[PDB]
């Protein structure tokens, strides 16, 4: 197809076309795309950001390609070679809040992974995990295992949604809410197509499976995987694996996440907290529980409002349109069973252990005014305790998209600064964070989600997408938030496609040095500049920054 | 559009036909015109030398591109740069006399940057001063403030005519006759593309206007200003902005002009010198008075052939075809009740203050036998004054388009060679221009504009652009007189296309010194050397000299 | 000289030592000085930074070498350039607040030009200028023309002291207090040593002076000028001039500077302003009056311990360590007969004239209660409107040096943002800069210099530099003020050594555009990066931002 919205730089019509008629040949028209709307989160947009702060067309794809198997891949990468054409691969393109789908660069070609590369490819019960492709959903993945009755043997860890990739959402560093909640050091054994479109498998993937007669000529894609490849992460020499979560070095197409086995005993819980301050008192005592194995993993500690737009958008609550009050919040608090903050964890194993444990916790907690302790038995049918109580077993589940309903035309946009497990230092975050939030005109809605160590503090920013004042100021309110929280000694973990420039300004000590480290690798790796100049603000050398800078 | 009469050096049939296709993507076909008519002053050519002394197509555009906005101009400019193709930027391309419109290298596109991007941006009242673009003429602007009622507090500086760019003419270092009158000094803050395509603003312009909600998203081009960028020109470090006045380093998009504030006071005058000789007796008074601050604008010492001919062509005073008489001369300068040389100045401010610097002038003057003084009140409905009076007052008129009608096809072409503000010097450099005007078979016309130290000799030349045998005689005329001024250690301010080379090679001190160290600047700044090659003889490197200098 | 304190950059100790032995064999080991002692004023090290904020021997020569004449110059930067070693150029050297002498690179050469390179040149009266080169002083200048009875025909601009290079101060872009007060504005033909060695002069300097018998076979250095060059700066083509203030493109060798003629007429005065907070209204008034050219010269607005620190150290006005109060403040001027802040301005020009002015003067500021107005004769012996009498009429002095000594080891370090000229802007600006001041600890003491359209800001930050607490919060304190003017939309105009890199990086409009479009031009002219690597932020390429950003 002929002319696009938006092409990529330095590019002619006529090389374009050139090059989408070649991967044509490749792909076939049925797999090629070209852009010349928003869609939902069960049925995704490819071209551009679903959640847009910026203009809805800012972000957007010059066309989808979807590659049928890895050799795709490598020839896809060979003709970007040729002729310097942006390769923006996603796995999903369920990244709404960080951008969706949308590549950094406008005009860059959208790798579709998962329409076709969409295997469980293994479900290894021993070694206790998985070998999963770009398009394993989380759902799938559930279903894959209930198709062979592996759900009484293992488990999986899932987000607060249940379509994300398994893969996609690996590399982002994404958190889920089970003991193996830390998606990325789940993983072990990654394959692959770097910028020169070679195939590399790490750690000790880059062990070859012995030769035997019914694997000979296979395509190196296609291979077996040695023995351990998928149990110890390590391998031998440099540990190359993190290079490849949030960066532009290469496209991801094979990954073992490791599986959590049944346990042997299970049950959720809701600890709830009165008073907006209870914040300060709660996260101390969470700070030795969680460092002593009492909280197992990763409970949430959920703002109210968070809960409450679950249940209902916010005219459901009031009919006002500046921020509610602190009076109100209480009301609505009080209206649901919960309170101004509330814990959500849950117990695993054996009755005797989780009962000690549970008995600790709930002494713990006791040592604020008003707490209240609920099984998801205990609370209504709608209630987020039982929604979480799937969540919290690796059932996914959907439930929790209805509170980026809060408002109208309700897009959400994250900004998630991390913060110590310390009460006062939450206090602080949460401080500036509801400060400017109430300047830009918006409510605080939120989430920290408790690390062993630190805290994930998701702040949900919700807005109306067809309202160019407020849109104005959520970019306003997040480059604010953003130099605040610096400022004060925070920094986040992960960003939309607008606001990487800024955050990756913020991890400037010494000069910059981060970032000019990782110019040089990238640069190296791609000579041409190719595989999605831009993520975290990494710019290969032919994007200049004046130019591409946000 | 399909062939052109003239294409640029090295560039393809093919490639310039892709080229032009995709500037009309971006501009539309209407912003485009291919060349495959001189007009007039209130109608200018665009394509070509409007008062041509080469052959008429000689200095002739391939095309004339004119942008939307600044994104068309960068858009543009990469374009140059994928093809290798001369940009002539122009504001108006009101130049003639220097060359009109016109390119030095013939096949360039003419950049209109007038027709489009013509907004009075801002006037400002407090810091007294006003942003402006390319096409804001001289006219527009005094229309603006009259529509807004501001002409009470502000007033602007003019040229001797009304039609000009205020921006263009503030890049070429042009003159005007209030206080104001040295435009390039009066900027402050502005806007370049550069040959690379990042746009740069200079001096405070660099200095981010802080974020705030309103200004969110805005493109590079269309954000505020920070407070002080058009009232400090400065800024902090190397002071950039001159490298951008009669030179190829950029494009220019955007301008601070300071204006003058209403003064509470103003009155004109005519200061008539009798004797042809009286001029050296004339400027040594004018020495004290202009450095000591009793001459506050930029007073001009005219001809009398440039007061006879605003008034008629020279068939109505003779119709002989050689120069006119000595004699011929005071009986015209008597005609008129003009003397041989006239003085025009202006005073500005309360009744007292100009009661007193008047009275000071008049004494200095009366020192010359038969002097006479006059206001506009006291000359004739068509006189010089009165034109005059409009234009020391910031009132901009056209009356003094009709001098260029001295001959049948009356072209001006400007010899501007700076003097002393001394008798002797001056008397001297008219004494070797007179003698040349002569020898070519022309009049003498011209006026020297007084600054503070030094005086704007401009000898204005006027020919029949229809008469082989005359043009060759200018053009003889004029680079005899380049030799001469220099040789006697006058050099020009400002040029012709066609003179450039000669006036730079003028400025050789030191083994041309001063040109290699441009030359360095220029291939640095534009690698492809896009941005107009030639400009004030700075060539890039890929313009051998042997081939493209005149 | 044998093993330095420093050297430079991958420079080694036997490079080091064969250029320096071949410095000394072309200026005498008389002129050269190995680094293997703070000074004063009177008498200024040149070795580093006598007003050190940073450990004295932060900013350190290796050397400080001083040529003989221009050709010595030559010499030097060819054998830099043999061994890639760094020049600090310096003309006097005393600019500290500002670095005083040290260089930005430790272990660059100090080069001192104003020991040798001494001449008042030239001083023109019928075109009222002068031509210097580094070392004439601003007292020697004036003695020049003591000694030849020129004071009765011109006059000069001076600062505040009367040590500083008339060269070096222009170009710093520096202030004075007559209507030539614009130091940098006055300038006409400049004659640069580049980086490569060649020497280059210009505006009407590249025209050369013609040949005549007298002035054959002179080495370039030593020729005549045109007779041009200093009466016009333009010249013809690109305007580079501004390309040698606050950067590192070239050795500056000769200035012309335009000198104000005897005005006939002279007066100063002191506006004295009771109250803190009549800046704001005192301001309002100046704005009218100094675009209206009532206002001729460049007047001050001082603050009360400004005036009360040139009368005495603050032992002598209390004996408390912290900042003094509002109370004592009043009280302190109410002692001196001063207001709470005082305006200083001077009258020039025929009494007839005079006396409008002034009237017009005191009737505008006569509408703020408790206003009193003075001349030199009604105030005490040692008063500062007797200083600045000398001060405002060209004549330099140094009493003023006093303030410096507020406090025991009495450094200063000036904070110089430039403001709106409106009382608003003003109490902004001084109310963020009031309430840092306060918070590090330390008076308040500034002046305004009010510009026609802006005022520069001098905060006077005055410290002990034999205190480690104290220094820290200086540099605490600046950069704080950075930060905080950067986020009002107020830059600094010039600044000290390690306040460079932060003050260029808040000029980063359009992703630092100003400063990457520096960078290509500093590379280019100095290919091997030796003139002052770091003036203003500018670092050639082989200075490595992480290495050298301070
Ligand atoms: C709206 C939202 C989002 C969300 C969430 C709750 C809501 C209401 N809860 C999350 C949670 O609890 N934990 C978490 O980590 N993320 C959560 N999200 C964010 C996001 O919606 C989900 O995380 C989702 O799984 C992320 O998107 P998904 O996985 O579906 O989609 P993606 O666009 O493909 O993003 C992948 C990005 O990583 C790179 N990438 C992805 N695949 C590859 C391959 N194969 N090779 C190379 N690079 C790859 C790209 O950077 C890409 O943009
Ligand atoms: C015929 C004539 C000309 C004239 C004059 C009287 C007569 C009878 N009186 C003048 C005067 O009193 N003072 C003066 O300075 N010039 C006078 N002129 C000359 C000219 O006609 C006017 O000065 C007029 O304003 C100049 O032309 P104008 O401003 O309209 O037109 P221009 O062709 O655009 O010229 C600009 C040139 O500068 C560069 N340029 C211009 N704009 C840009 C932008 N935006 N970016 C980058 N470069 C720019 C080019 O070099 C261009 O050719
Ligand atoms: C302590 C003080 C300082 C001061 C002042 C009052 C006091 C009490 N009042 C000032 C004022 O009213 N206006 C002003 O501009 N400055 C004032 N100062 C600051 C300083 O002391 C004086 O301004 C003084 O004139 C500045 O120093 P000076 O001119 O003597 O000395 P310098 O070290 O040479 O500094 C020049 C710097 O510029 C570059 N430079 C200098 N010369 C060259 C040459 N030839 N070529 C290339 N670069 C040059 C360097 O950056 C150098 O460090
Ligand atoms: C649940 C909400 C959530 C959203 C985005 C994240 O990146 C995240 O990880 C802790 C959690
Ligand atoms: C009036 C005539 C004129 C023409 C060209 C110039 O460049 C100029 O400036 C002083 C004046
Ligand atoms: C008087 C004080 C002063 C100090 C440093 C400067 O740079 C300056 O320039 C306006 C003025």
């Amino acid at each position: 197809a002929f002319r696009p919205l938006t092409l990529p730089p330095k590019l002619s019509l006529s090389d374009f076309n050139e090059f989408i008629q070649d991967i044509i040949r490749i792909v076939g028209s049925e797999n090629v795309e070209v852009i010349s709307v928003d869609g939902s989160y069960m049925k995704p947009t490819h071209t551009h950001d679903p959640h847009h702060v910026m203009d809805q067309d800012y972000f957007l794809a010059s066309a989808i390609v979807a590659p049928r198997n890895v050799a795709d891949v490598q020839s896809i990468v060979g003709l970007a070679n040729k002729f310097s054409f942006p390769l923006w691969p996603i796995s999903i393109g369920r990244n709404s809040g960080y951008g969706g789908a949308a590549p950094r660069v406008s005009g860059s070609v959208v790798l579709d992974m998962g329409k076709n590369m969409n295997r469980v490819l293994e479900v290894n019960v021993e070694g206790a995990y998985c070998v999963v492709e770009p398009g394993v959903t989380y759902h799938d993945l559930h279903n894959y295992l209930e198709a062979n009755n592996l759900r009484d043997k293992l488990w999986l860890d899932v987000p607060s949604l249940g379509g994300g990739s398994v893969l996609g959402n690996a590399v982002e560093r994404g958190v889920g809410y089970t003991p193996y909640g830390d998606h990325w050091m789940m993983h072990s054994g990654m394959e692959v197509v770097l910028a020169n479109g070679e195939l590399l498998r790490t750690g000790m993937g880059a062990l070859p499976d012995p030769k035997r007669p019914e694997t000979m000529g296979l395509k190196p894609e296609d291979q077996p995987w040695s023995k351990i490849a998928h149990l110890f992460p390590y391998g031998f020499g440099p540990y190359i694996d993190g290079l490849f979560s949030q960066s532009n070095m290469g496209i991801v197409t094979k990954i073992g996440i490791w599986l959590m086995p049944n346990p042997g005993g299970y049950q959720s819980y809701l600890i709830t907290l009165p008073k907006d301050g209870d914040l300060k008192q709660a996260v101390d005592i969470i700070r030795p529980l969680r460092l002593g194995m009492a909280l197992q993993n990763v409970p949430t500690i959920r703002h109210i409002l968070l809960d409450a737009a679950v249940l209902g958008d916010k005219r459901s609550y009031s009919s006002r349109t500046e921020p509610l009050s602190d009076e109100e919040l209480d009301k609505i608090a009080k209206q649901l069973n919960l309170g101004r903050w509330n814990f959500y964890g849950a117990l695993y194993g054996p009755e005797p252990i989780r009962r000690v444990l549970w008995e600790t916790i709930k002494d713990a907690f006791s040592a604020i005014p008003g707490v209240k302790f609920y099984f998801p038995e205990d609370t209504p049918e709608n209630s987020v305790l039982r929604v979480r109580d799937k969540t919290m077993q690796g059932i996914p589940t959907y439930d929790e998209l209805k509170w980026i309903d809060w408002l109208p035309n309700g897009a959400h946009l994250f900004f998630s600064p991390i913060a110590k497990v310390s009460g006062e230092d939450a206090m602080m975050q949460y401080a500036v964070t509801k400060k400017r939030c109430q300047e830009a005109g918006l409510d605080f809605i939120g989430t920290f989600t408790v690390g062993m160590r630190e805290m994930h503090h998701i702040v949900c920013i919700v807005f109306n997408k067809k309202d160019l004042i407020q849109k104005r100021k959520v970019q306003w309110l997040m480059r604010t938030l953003i130099d605040d929280c610096a400022a004060n000694g925070w920094g986040e973990y992960r960003t939309h496609l607008a606001f990487m420039d800024q955050i990756m300004e913020t991890y400037n000590w010494n000069n910059s040095s981060f970032l000019r480290f990782n110019e040089v690798l990238k640069n190296a790796v791609d000579p041409n500049g190719i595989i999605a100049p831009g993520k975290s603000g990494v710019w290969p050398s032919q994007y200049s920054h004046v130019t591409w800078k946000l």
